[PDB]
């Protein structure tokens, strides 16, 4: 996290003593470990957000304590987020605003870093075992760079387009 | 510098000319300051031809310096409703909430300066239009207590030489019409 725009690719994990042992190759740093994460998705009026293909989330990472407000979007390379204190309080501020609780996704997860590279290793119960591959930039003019640099590097990590998931986790579960 | 916070807040606001008893009280009482003689620069954000003014709402992010305070405020519908979060970066929640369709309003400026009295915050202002203010607040979780929280504003206001008379109920925003 520090980046405006980002990309990123998402990918099933059918294997995850590979993973973790391409981790230690890599010489990752562990940020999070197995941490259990609930996101609060919220709207207005059904669907005011998700129209403008924004998703705004509040983000619990349990037992890191890490409490997030996040806005995704427009689209899927646009993404920012603030440290918050409480997520109970956010979240009445912008129910005043008349943004609602829409649906929420659970899900168990680990953070590594490789260099400007961030690893994410995701357990849903629904649907599987999932890796992230991220960079993030503030610079609008590198972010086509990064979408070569982030598949070379996913490809070292033996994570390849045949392995790739494009569709988010909201997509995912038809929300 | 961080603030901790609640979800009613219900306030006296008074037009001061001479804070000598205010002054006197505070020594007397062993006030916090828990900061003095601030600038503070309130943003107040808007969607459309003011959505959120249509709503009695009011939507704020404020900096205090230099004791470098930052907050994310909701203020309404009306009264005694108020919110607030401390936020680390101002820049950071003022994009977040421009894709959301809020920009900035307009901004208003204070001097302030932040006393606690147990419960009960006190609140010295200058704004440069309008003049001198000081504000007896007490906030609360409890939407059931806010006509007595109201009487034990007016008590400990009165204390403080801070008379009916010099009331002033008009939010700062309506002082300057925006």
């Amino acid at each position: 996290f520090v980046g405006k725009y980002e990309v990123e690719l998402k990918f099933r994990v059918m294997d995850l003593t590979t993973l973790h042992e391409q981790l230690v190759a890599q010489k990752a740093t562990a940020f999070t470990l197995n941490n259990h994460e609930k996101d609060i998705y919220l709207d207005a009026n059904g669907q005011d957000l998700a129209d403008q293909q924004i998703s705004m989330v509040l983000r619990e990472m349990n037992p890191s304590g890490i409490r997030l407000w996040i806005v995704k979007g427009p689209g899927a390379e646009r993404c920012e987020a603030s440290n918050i204190e409480d997520v109970s309080k956010v979240q009445s501020m912008l129910a005043t605003l008349g943004y609602h609780p829409a649906f929420t996704i659970e899900k168990q997860r680990s953070i590594y870093f490789v260099g400007k590279f961030h690893i994410t290793v995701d357990h849903l119960t629904g649907l599987g075992d999932f890796a992230e591959i991220a960079i993030m930039t503030d610079d609008a003019t590198e972010l086509d760079k990064l979408k070569a640099e982030c598949r070379d590097f996913a490809n070292t990590f033996g994570l390849q387009v045949d392995q790739q998931e494009p569709r988010s986790y909201r997509q995912l579960l038809g929300f």
